[PDB]
């Protein structure tokens, strides 16, 4: 029965990836709010049987969404800060924040993470993503330059939360702006003068 | 007069709710065990509150009067000499007041879950923002911040520091987490002061 079993789990494979790529284009262009899982069956070429099968409700196929699109962003920033030509540890955070504010400003990433997902996930949720996405890469640019000599000899964790926190904070500011070109050259200069103030070299 | 009657039948709900939820969190007491702590009846709760969730608010309300007045307090009483010193007086003042353990469990647990993530925002900012605004302002005046417009850097501020309180909120060692956490606000800080 294993072709049987794989056949059927290669479908049901295809099915939820195309779902996803549907909504995350659509709620990505209009807003989670202003899409309805039949607009997002349709542009998948599913039926709502289908849609049903892989997702209990519309908020679940959000939460595969925003998996996707989180895997992304880390992928995005991870290439970016490859391609900086940063010589150092410091130079490759400050090549992050650069990287940060370039990919959350992106519109399909800004509507869906910072505009839909606090909402549609809730605080805990919306907080947990953030962190699973965001600690592993904070703490080894912090652990790269501690071992470098340019961050002091510290608990990496609790700097690397403060950072999230602001960093975080900072992509939101951007995103909930009127004019998000002055905010966003307002807050890439705090967060110079934040990791500046931080990092030696 | 009948106003004063229902003012107190609201405070005593309001005191008895920010006790109970104070010592195990809104999820865990449920309004019957409020209205019996507040000695009042369950239908003049219900006239006053119309839900668990809209005692809540008030209760978040009056807690962050408190935490506000506490924080002015403590920064009056430090002995700062220049707005520098006002702002390291402010952030220990913070880790004081969010490490009260009725502050923990209302403010940093309950509050972004019961109001959710807009509702929380807009307390938080109207509550933060006053206070963050005018340290900065007194400290860019003396020279000692940049110059720069005052909201960008209160923002990044205020995240920074109510994920540092949320961190110790939760941390198998409080203590620790709160001493290795002041090391690191007090050193962000410190990189930004002239
Ligand atoms: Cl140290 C550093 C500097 C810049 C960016 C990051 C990663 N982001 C943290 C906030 N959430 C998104 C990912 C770490
Ligand atoms: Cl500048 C400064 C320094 C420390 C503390 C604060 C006040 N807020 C208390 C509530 N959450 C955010 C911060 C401002």
């Amino acid at each position: 029965m294993e072709i049987k079993r794989r056949t059927q789990e290669e479908r049901s494979a295809a099915t939820r990836e195309a779902l996803i790529t549907g909504a995350r284009k659509l709620w990505g262009l209009r807003g989670y709010a202003e899409v309805g899982t039949p607009e997002i069956a349709t542009e998948a070429g599913v039926t709502r049987g289908a849609m049903y099968h892989q997702f209990a409700d519309k908020a679940a196929l959000f939460r595969d969404v925003v998996e996707v699109v989180e895997q992304d962003v880390m992928a995005r920033m991870a290439t970016l800060v490859a391609a900086s030509g940063a010589a150092t540890p410091a130079d490759a955070i400050r090549a992050a924040v650069d990287a940060w504010l370039e990919v959350s400003g992106d519109p399909e990433v800004r509507q869906l993470i910072l505009l839909d997902a606090p909402v549609v996930l809730g605080w805990a949720g919306f907080r947990d993503v953030a962190q699973r996405y965001s600690l592993g890469m904070t703490e080894q640019l912090i652990t790269e330059a501690i071992r470098a000599g340019q961050l002091a000899r510290q608990p990496v964790r609790p700097l690397a939360q403060v950072l999230i926190g602001a960093l975080d904070e900072a992509a939101m500011f951007i995103a909930t702006a009127d004019d998000p070109k002055r905010a966003r050259r307002e807050t890439r200069q705090v967060l110079r003068r934040l990791i500046d103030g931080m990092l030696n070299g």
